[PDB]
């Protein structure tokens, strides 16, 4: 370009051009995209607020002399390795005074963003930097896998001992170096570049090379070690801090695993996530079966897979989604979940309501619906629903939302039948596109896996409370789903609930129900420390459904003896059905003690807001106590805390209890730090 | 039966006959099967030893007045509920003075082994009993799922308000009870058996029933709560003690999940593991698609699935396998792994050896092979290999074995191509039997899942050390395997290694190799506290295979410039191949520091035996220290321990170090309990 208004960036730094040819943003320009995305966040929150450039700070991070990371302000394009990181401090709606996180990214312009020892070491270091501070770690993937290479200093001077110099095409005994070669390597001190064994034949002394080590670093196994290091570090980071990855360009080998090990991933359209490229695979099969890497790791694979939680039209869209996703996450590990109250106040009834004889989108109960006669509010704050894994097992709906400002994870059941279309295997001339019918209100291995996955992603890193609008008839006991290990995935759900560290609410919606196999995997007894269950007065629950129940406890013989009240078998059968259905009522549930309370959908939002708020407050107190006697059970900890509540306070009153605790934080604090004399032993 | 030599058991206890008709052993007879199985164990160990009946004790367990479990010696068939348990103390070869464990079992003769509140409470109690003591919990499944029922006291006296008594077949307004009914229930105090609303029409007062609670317990939701309780308890037990389940008869609903939640399961042939029976499902689809429950949960499903770790021809076979499986497990949580040295001494070379140009069964390298010219010993003790999950992802071989007596978990790679035959979906007239070719030395989602699963089952409960004969070219990057989430399963492997608490050995066999994607997921840096890697001098490892490497770093243009040594392209290409292959040598691995040592297959058994023994000894010392300062890193803990070794002891000598530690346990002990003065704060 010639004669441009401002300095041609791609010229001041040719790398920028190189990255763009690659179809991805230049690593050093990414911080700017976060600023823009952060500005948009504010614009949406309060279109009035005037933002200052000091609301967003990006300090690059590099290793010093001691190999320790420090914030430096240098000029872009100076990175000595193919990995860069930035520490970002930004004021957001959830955290007006600022929140921090780190961004790690490959430099696609540096040796094609390969993963070499130095990059892996830097990556691991940055990951540990984040973990220590409890800060999120955002990773921007744009690489070509582990770095490779050969000992280039041996290729120009290696001699081969043939079967006969006359016929080179008759094989070769081995490979060696002449005294001249052994000397050349010595002139560069590159002697350790090869393991040889000096021997002489009917001529001169030929140094047989038994192993080539190479002079340059990052050629073979040393790169694979670095790969494992960061893979395990990432696996570890997922249980410690909020981890997320944006595939801004190709992500290969260790690159792909890193995406999955971070769990939460946003894939930019057209940017493949692959293990082995199409070319290499086509060669392995001989036939040209694959055309583009997008067939192996494109969004039609990973988004449909659940490896990719979301897709983005472009990098900036990816960054916006990342920032939006963080708006529900604590500034750092163990800090209170970020409360962000919007226009939609907690005090209001729930409008949209399901009908027993009318198809509906669960999302309407969650976020609400937009009808002609105005907007119908849902259970959660208007516009607060952030769906994820929306392309995988559509049988269940998972996302983040806010309840009067309180952020939480949500799981809803998709009642409408799912048309899961499975592509054909290009490597199998016989493979045929298959359509899988997935009935609603029913768990399948994929929807069960997704359910378990959502719970763990809510718990780990996000540390969010959760609500499940439980409405499943059970798992599929069919042959195919059983053969496909639906039991393993169903069990993952139990495992994930056992591990949950925040308040959990299980609630069966108005037209909802819970039967045999389903109730089991979501019962409050699984994790009595965090789980509570509620059933709408219009919900249903029982081991079996009416039809099945009557077919066991109400046979024909019992229909007759009962037929002595006033042929008329068809109508009398309905008497049986309704009879059984009279057992599956929330009232029985309360009488039996399997739920905390029966509720009314319209009043659900008001009830849960105060209930959740009350619990978050008591939880906070329970933790503050957990650090002293360390030998008291949750029961003993909450009992002592509730003994502090003023006698006139009704422990059953969520609003009162929450209101009192929030007015006496300091008072409660002094009390806690007054149990120091329980230093004891 | 009439005139029998001894008392007819099935008569003294008709239940025994009932259980047999059911095709399963009578719960109270099971203890006898463990005795017989335990006797066989000895017979195999030392055919000489004379056993006394006091080597096996079985004390039934029941709840007392306070609901606490105690050992009682009553007469069989007295169980008040449909769940029974026994505490077994038995002297075994691994533990001559005795080892203990509990056995929980449904009583198929008691209300068809349904799961009622009382049974779930007893089950949970027994599970917690085991966990507290760190003792294994064996579960014998024979049930019909959660217990169901209706309020039988309401079916004979409920009246229905029709549209018109003249035409009963015109619907009904609701259901009510007359003053007589409301009085009948009051005569039995069964008033809380129904929620009614007294109202009067143009006649008499009819009590409209809005909800039926029932008088008898265990009818609906209260059974589902109990189900969740034991499911979560089992999920928890798996990470605490050794859990195993034997499906001795049908296992339904909560029954099925309990099998999977315990993880380790042995399925008796013909005993289905199902969620919903065929009948109920056929009705749901209208068409008679399923004939037997074995199509839904038979061994051809669960054994092929991996839900069932093993199959057994009969109950006694199941019990024998259970006992055999426990012979590698500690008497209780945190006790040393049981050492059981047999005839096959540690001091001997490894006979069977793989050939680069000859198909072989990995099992031969593990346990050895039986040839005409005598027996060829393998790496592990002869006859010590106990394969599990042998019916699932045959691409990998997992089992338990002994190394000179030391029990450990083993993972080997199946090189021979697998012919995975997948049955057709009976519910899909289009479904067709499909054959899946699974190439050897390659990870597929199923073999990756199995690998991760084995690691966790080795770690949890079994607390065993582990060795992986790593020999994989990588994961399948194809479209189908990628679409099938091979990345998720590959990551499970990393996660499982991070969690491993015992010494781990990764070793690439003679003709074995490890490339790019594979090395990553098994590198020692993943868990440096427990992992160590070794490569046979005849092994190979690199980011890419020779073929792929040359196709990137050795193009035609480089072949020419190198062709100036002495058309002849085909033979010169081979020069490239061999050139690259000279980089993937164990020697480079050592030079680069990615492995601890290169080894010789024949000497592997000698080396690993002392290495493992040495490590188990140092680990023991590290733990003993971990309980005091609680702020020292593994590095600081082992360094202090190694500073105690006599100056003349060579820290690198596994045999010496192990031999010294074993001779100074008490001396080391005094030292440890001499750091009490490091009570400090």
């Amino acid at each position: 370009p010639i004669a441009t208004p401002y300095p041609v960036k791609e010229w001041l730094q040719p790398k920028r051009y190189k990255a763009h040819l690659m179809g991805t943003t230049y690593v050093y320009d990414f911080p700017e995209l976060f600023r823009q995305a952060s500005s948009s966040q504010w614009k949406n929150f309060s279109a009035d607020v005037k933002l200052t450039d000091d609301f967003f700070i990006s300090n690059e991070l590099i290793e010093d002399e001691n190999g320790e990371l420090t914030e430096v302000e240098r000029e872009p394009g100076a990175n000595a390795i193919g990995m860069v990181a930035f520490k970002i401090t930004v004021k957001t709606p959830e955290y007006p005074r600022g929140r921090q996180f780190v961004v790690v990214a490959n430099d696609i312009t540096f040796k094609i963003g390969s993963f070499g020892p130095q990059e892996d070491e830097f990556f691991n270091k940055v990951t540990e930097y984040a973990r220590k501070r409890g800060i999120p770690r955002i990773y921007l993937a744009a690489n070509s896998g582990a770095r490779i290479g050969m000992a280039e200093e041996i290729v120009p001077l290696f001699q081969v001992a043939w079967n006969d110099a006359a016929n080179p095409d008759k094989g070769f005994q081995y490979l060696y170096l002449t005294s001249e070669g052994m000397e050349t390597l010595k002139k560069f001190d590159k002697e350790n570049s090869v393991l040889t064994e000096r021997t002489v034949i009917n001529g001169e002394e030929r140094f047989v090379i038994k192993t080539i080590i190479g002079s340059e670093d990052g050629l073979g196994v040393e790169c694979l070690r670095g790969s494992g290091l960061i893979a395990g570090a990432t696996s570890r980071a997922y249980h410690d801090i909020f981890t997320i990855t944006l595939v801004t360009c190709r992500s290969v080998g260790i690159g792909a695993y890193l995406v999955r090990l971070g769990q939460r991933a946003i894939q930019v359209e057209g940017q493949p996530i692959i293990l082995t490229g199409a070319p290499a695979i086509n060669k392995m099969l001989g036939r040209e079966v694959y055309t583009s890497n997008l067939q192996l790791g494109g969004t039609q694979i990973m988004y449909n897979n659940g490896v990719s939680h979301l897709t983005a039209v472009d990098d900036l869209a990816g960054v916006e989604k990342i920032v939006e996703w963080m708006s529900y996450v604590p500034a750092k590990r163990n800090m209170p979940v970020p409360i962000l109250e919007t226009k939609d106040t907690w005090d209001r009834p729930v409008d949209f309501t399901p009908t027993n004889d009318e198809t509906y989108d669960v999302r309407w109960m969650i976020e609400g619906r937009e009808t002609e006669s105005g907007f119908e509010y849902g259970l959660f704050d208007k516009g607060s629903f952030f769906e994820t894994l929306s392309g995988w097992a559509k049988g269940v709906v998972v996302g983040r939302a806010r309840l009067g400002g309180i952020p939480l994870g949500v799981i809803g059941v998709e009642t409408r039948t799912v048309e899961n279309l499975i592509p054909a295997d290009p490597a199998n001339p016989n493979s045929a596109e298959t359509l899988i019918q997935e009935p609603g209100q029913v768990w399948h291995p994929n929807s069960a896996f997704k359910t378990a996955q959502a719970i763990n992603d809510f718990n780990n890193g996000e540390q969010l409370p959760m609500m499940i609008l439980a409405n499943w008839r059970g798992f599929s006991g069919g042959q195919r789903d059983m053969f496909n290990e639906v039991l393993k995935y169903g069990s993952f759900i139990v495992d994930a609930l056992v591990d949950y560290k925040q308040p959990i609410i299980i609630y069966i919606p108005p037209t909802g129900e819970l039967r045999g196999g389903s109730w089991v995997v979501v019962d409050p007894t699984i994790n009595a420390d965090q789980m509570e269950m509620y059933a709408d007065v219009n919900a249903r629950a029982g081991v079996l459904e009416p039809q099945g129940m009557v077919g066991i406890k109400f046979r024909r013989e019992k229909l007759l003896d009962t037929m002595n009240r006033l042929e008329l078998l068809p109508i009398y059968g309905q008497i049986s059905l309704q009879f059984a259905d009279l057992h599956d009522r929330s009232s029985r549930m309360v009488a039996k003690g399997v739920i905390s309370k029966e509720l009314e959908w319209t009043e659900a939002r008001r009830f849960f807001f105060w209930r959740l708020r009350r619990r978050l407050n008591e939880e906070y107190l329970i933790k503050r106590l957990s650090h002293q006697v360390g030998e008291a059970s949750r029961l003993e900890k909450i009992a002592r805390i509730r003994s502090w509540y003023p006698a006139s306070v009704d422990h059953e009153d969520d609003r009162q209890v929450a209101t009192w605790i929030e007015e006496n934080y300091k008072t409660l604090d002094d009390k806690l730090k007054g149990l120091k004399l329980e230093s004891f032993a």
